[PDB]
C-alpha cells in the first residue's frame, strides 16, 4: 500500500518548476510507469476530488482525462505524503518528447506533421470533452509512443477546469500565449488553445517557433523560414489570427484542406518512425 512497496523507483527522467519525474516499475505486473513528485509548497492551484478531498488541481484534471483514450498519459494512481503528492503515470517504451524529436530531425515533412497535429487535436478535444483545459500545449508537453506512432499529452500542471467565461490568469509558456493575454491579460480557453496549436504547427513544419518577443506576438505577422505548402501556411495563419473570434473552431481546423487524408498512427510509425534515417 505505501508507494515504495507497489513501485520500484529508478533514475530521474526529467523535471522543472512543474515537478520531478522518475522512471518506475509497478511491482505487481512490471508495468513501466513514470513517477512525478510535487511539493505541496510549490502548489498554487488546488482542487477537490468528487469525494471532497483537497488535492492539487493537476490531480483533478488528470483524473478527468484518464479514462482509456490513449491520447493523454493517464494517471494510474496517486499518493499523499507529508510535504508532497506523488503521481503514478503510464510510461510508454520507447518514448521521446516532440521537442527532442523535432530537434533531432529538424522540420517535419508535412505528411508527418499532419499525422502528429491531427493526434494532438484529437487529444485536446478529448480534454475539453472531459471538462479540462490544458493551457500549455507545446512540443515539450507531447510524447511520442515510437512503436505505435501515437502521441500523448503530458503536464497538466498549468491546466484548469474548462469554462466558457474569461480567464484572467495564465502560467503556461509565454511564447505560446495569445495576443489578447499579452495585451489585456484576458482570454477564452478554446480560442487561446487554437492559438497555441498554431504555434505548435508552425514549430512542426519550420523547426522553430514563429515569435520570440511580445511585439512579434502582438503584430501577428508570420514569416516562414522553411518551405511550407500554401494550405499549411493558410491554416497556420488562421490559427494565429490576432482576434480570437477570427480563429477557426476545432471543427474548422479538422475540416481544413491541409488536414485531409491523415495517416493512421501505426502507418505513421511504419513510414516515419521505424527507421535509422
Ligand atoms: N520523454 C520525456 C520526458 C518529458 C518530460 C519530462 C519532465 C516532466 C515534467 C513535468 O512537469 N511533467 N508533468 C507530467 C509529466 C509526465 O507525465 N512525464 C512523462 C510521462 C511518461 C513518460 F514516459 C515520460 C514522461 C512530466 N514530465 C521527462 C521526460
Amino acid at each position: 500500500e505505501p508507494l515504495e512497496s507497489q513501485y520500484q523507483v529508478g533514475p530521474l527522467l526529467g523535471s522543472g518548476g512543474f515537478g520531478s519525474v522518475y522512471s518506475g516499475i509497478r511491482v505487481s505486473d512490471n508495468l513501466p510507469v513514470a513517477i512525478k513528485h510535487v511539493e505541496k509548497d510549490r502548489i498554487s492551484d488546488w482542487g477537490e476530488l468528487p469525494n471532497g478531498t483537497r488535492v492539487p488541481m493537476e490531480v483533478v484534471l488528470l483524473k478527468k482525462v484518464s479514462s482509456g483514450f490513449s491520447g493523454v498519459i493517464r494517471l494510474l494512481d496517486w499518493f499523499e505524503r507529508p510535504d508532497s503528492f506523488v503521481l503514478i503515470l503510464e510510461r510508454p517504451e520507447p518514448v521521446q518528447d516532440l521537442f527532442d524529436f523535432i530537434t533531432e530531425r529538424g522540420a517535419l515533412q508535412e505528411e508527418l506533421a499532419r499525422s502528429f497535429f491531427w493526434q494532438v487535436l484529437e487529444a485536446v478535444r478529448h480534454c475539453h470533452n472531459c471538462g479540462v483545459l490544458h493551457r500549455d500545449i507545446k512540443d515539450e508537453n507531447i510524447l511520442i509512443d515510437l512503436n505505435r506512432g501515437e502521441l500523448k499529452l503530458i503536464d497538466f500542471g498549468s491546466g484548469a477546469l474548462l469554462k466558457d467565461t474569461v480567464y484572467t490568469d495564465f502560467d503556461g509558456t509565454r511564447v505560446y500565449s495569445p495576443p489578447e493575454w499579452i495585451r489585456y491579460h484576458r482570454y477564452h480557453g478554446r480560442s487561446a488553445a487554437v492559438w497555441s496549436l498554431g504555434i505548435l504547427l508552425y514549430d512542426m513544419v519550420c523547426g522553430d517557433i514563429p515569435f520570440e518577443h511580445d511585439e512579434e506576438i502582438i503584430r501577428g505577422q508570420v514569416f516562414f523560414r522553411q518551405r511550407v505548402s500554401s494550405e499549411c501556411q493558410h491554416l497556420i495563419r488562421w490559427c494565429l489570427a490576432l482576434r480570437p473570434s477570427d480563429r477557426p473552431t476545432f471543427e474548422e481546423i479538422q475540416n481544413h484542406p491541409w488536414m485531409q487524408d491523415v495517416l493512421l498512427p501505426q502507418e505513421t510509425a511504419e513510414i516515419h518512425l521505424h527507421s535509422l534515417s
